[PDB]
């Protein structure tokens, strides 16, 4: 078949481009972006992914200078890019499912999504969040699609760094980033001042959604969208308004009061992950968990089991391999982070 | 079968209450605001819709008071309101159909709408814009949802007043207003000081939505929305993002964007109405003399059912006031002939 061959610059180390080979070509994913392809290495045979956009050269693309800079078991690894035609090629691992395309099949087969698989990918989700965060680096557009799965070794992978920015304390940010039925209420109501929590809120929608079966704040308007919030957590008090968005404009919502969340979910949702929900889905920004301290919550205490196995009989991912940098939001958590077992 | 009595306040006449007694009851909508239900009162035997709320004893209902005040054939009518339960419910005319339903069913046959129907449905939805917009109203969330329609008489209606605003200069108003696909730019960009003229662009996204086939411009989130509407306008430019990090694609000859045989008035109308400079959309009443609509005011024009068109040239001195001139267009001779 067709095979190309292109001279390619090593995703990390020094900058030293090699002549690389691939061919078996395939589209896998589009949007606005641009083009994601699926590959074949010729060299090893490796399945990758190229994720091939339009550059301006009179600009530096800010996805690639921050995944040259990324290095982490639950992101997808920057292997090469190259130039063509003038178009960036991002070429990254390739992971054959996604969290959209899992939850999806258990969604049309009347099933949810075994707890043990929620635990694990919401986990791993966590970790890639302290590790970016650590870095003062926010995603911005945490959702089902951008989760990559490997369906046998039940590892997670972060993908798509196209909307990432390291945020800066008072330097404005555009709050129109992040995807529809996952945006934090500050982006709903216009805030430019936001912080990395914006990715925590994303998450515990993404974990309420898989516990649920459907998102748990769908709406076609902001208007709307506050209006499911509002009826799960309650109207918003003055204050809480104030922290989410210092300039708010002033909108009169009917005044309703907290829905208990044990109620939101079905009877036999354990009662953690309602416990965990609840601890990520706060109006106050500040009040939210960390992503590491939420690694740390209880509804996670089955994966750091020393007998813990994964459905198909084959072990857990690494899931205690923490770095320095990694804890560096909050040391003391270690003693809970790595148990007794792991090395 | 059950038989529901009710005292109710008359929609816009004196306050002089009458009983309302209607049955067959079902939801033909939901949404967060409230339930919209279709009934049928007794005597007449005529269809109504009722939409019910939830009513806080903080403010009156603000789609209440603003519907109180209208009058015009292309908006639905309020005949009366009561409470029960607190709700508030709304006694409208029913409409069979709805823009969005009816787009549907062509698009998942592959086909478009016949073109008579998009100028005669798309004028209709200015000429209700015309009249809010005279009273300095805004909708807020015009979308194909909030557009009903009788299959017959091809008359359009538009509906759901829950966001609707008086926007006063000056006056902040919230950005997160309006729904996805037909949100203006600045709504995108943030803006709280936005216009009426944010209805316009809404509109704008529904003529070419009807054209195509599809959302002219989706997207799950504001960057890319951002990104279609760049792919077809072209970068903004410093100028017009004050008015209202993107890559610099250039403009996009309309022409490419719909299919061939696409009517070039139909191109140039939405050229015209989906512009990053707010001020530089055409207004409501401009958008009704604009020429794709000039078919609509032949004299031998007919419905492809054979009946005739609804009535497109009563317009009141409030409807003209934004520009009294457009009477000369707006107004075809023969519509001009002595009774
Ligand atoms: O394996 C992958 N590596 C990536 C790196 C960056 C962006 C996407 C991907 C990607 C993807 N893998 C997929 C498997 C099934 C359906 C969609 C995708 C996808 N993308 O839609
Ligand atoms: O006939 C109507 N009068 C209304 C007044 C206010 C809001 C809605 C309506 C309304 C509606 N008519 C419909 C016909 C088919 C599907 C949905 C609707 C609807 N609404 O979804």
């Amino acid at each position: 078949s067709k095979v190309t061959t292109v001279v390619a610059t090593p995703g990390q180390g020094p900058d030293r481009p090699q002549e690389v080979s691939y061919t078996d070509t395939k589209v896998i994913g589009n949007g606005s972006f641009g083009v994601v392809y699926q590959a074949k290495l010729c060299d090893s045979g490796e399945l990758v992914a190229i994720k091939k956009v339009l550059q301006d050269k009179r600009f530096k693309n800010r996805e690639l200078q921050i995944m040259r800079k990324l290095d982490h078991c639950n992101i997808v690894r920057l292997r090469y890019f190259f130039y063509s035609s003038v178009y960036l090629n991002l070429v990254l691992d390739y992971v054959p499912e996604t969290v959209y395309r899992v939850a999806r099949h258990y969604s049309r087969a009347k099933q949810t999504l075994p707890v043990i698989y929620v635990k694990l990918y919401m986990y791993q989700l966590f970790r890639s969040l302290a590790y970016i965060h650590s870095f003062g680096i926010c995603h911005r557009d945490i959702k089902p699609q951008n989760l990559l799965l490997d369906p046998d070794t039940a590892v997670l992978k972060l993908c798509d760094f196209g909307s990432a920015k390291q945020l800066v304390r008072g330097e404005p940010n555009v709050s129109y980033i992040c995807s529809r039925y996952y945006r934090a209420p500050e982006l709903i109501f216009g805030a430019t001042d936001y912080t990395s929590s914006i990715d925590v809120w994303s998450a515990g929608c993404v974990l309420a959604e898989l516990l649920l079966g459907q998102p748990i704040f769908p709406g076609d308007s902001g208007v709307d969208q506050l209006v499911e919030i509002i009826k799960v957590l309650g109207t918003p008090t003055r204050e809480q308004i104030r922290e989410m968005n210092p300039n708010y404009t002033e909108f009169k919502f009917p005044q309703i009061k907290a829905h208990p969340w044990t109620k939101v979910f079905r009877p036999r949702t354990p009662p953690e992950a309602i416990a965990l929900c609840s601890r990520l889905l706060e109006y106050t920004p500040t009040a939210r968990l960390t992503p590491l301290e939420a690694c740390a919550h209880s509804f996670f205490d089955e994966l750091r089991d020393p007998n813990v196995k994964l459905p198909n009989g084959r072990d857990t991912p690494a899931l205690f391999n923490f770095t320095t940098q990694e804890l560096s939001s909050n040391p003391p958590l270690a003693t809970i982070l790595i148990p007794p077992h792991a090395r």
